[PDB]
């Protein structure tokens, strides 16, 4: 196994309730091994709105994210984020545009891996 599906739910900061976030994911998403390294690789959807984007494992670490796919027409970016196997979540924090309704927001959520990163290859 060079990848495997994983899927994940983004919940609201401070408790396990589901977050709108997971709604602008694509789901499920993958992990990839190249060598010795592992990355989460996720689709952003709504692209346009996600004006910036962090993500830290749970010991707030920030991971790596690279740009591997901007697709302008379908708005939507898929990223890379460096993991490791054995991380559960990753904390992401996010700034969000959204034009119709004037809103410009900071958030912290949590994104929750349907089990540990696996080891793969
Ligand atoms: C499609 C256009 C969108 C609309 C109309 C919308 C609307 C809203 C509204 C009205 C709130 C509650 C007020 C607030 O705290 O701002 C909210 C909360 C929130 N939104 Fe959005 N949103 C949109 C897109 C997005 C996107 C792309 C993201 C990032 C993935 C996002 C992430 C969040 C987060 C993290 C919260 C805090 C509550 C929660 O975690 O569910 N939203 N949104």
């Amino acid at each position: 196994a060079t990848s495997q599906p994983i899927n994940f739910q983004v919940q609201k900061d401070g408790s396990s309730e589901k977050s709108h976030m997971d709604d602008y994911m694509q789901h499920p998403g993958k992990v990839i091994k190249q060598n010795n390294k592992y990355y989460f690789q996720t689709v952003l959807n709504n692209a346009s709105f996600w004006k910036e984007y962090k993500f830290y494992n749970a010991n707030n670490q920030e991971l790596a994210t690279t740009v591997v796919n901007d697709n302008k027409k379908a708005d939507t970016r898929t990223i890379n984020v460096a993991v490791e196997p054995g991380y559960k979540s990753l904390t992401t924090k996010v700034h969000i545009v959204v034009p119709q309704i004037n809103a410009n927001h900071r958030y912290t959520t949590h994104l929750e891996f349907e089990k540990a990163i696996p080891t793969l290859a």
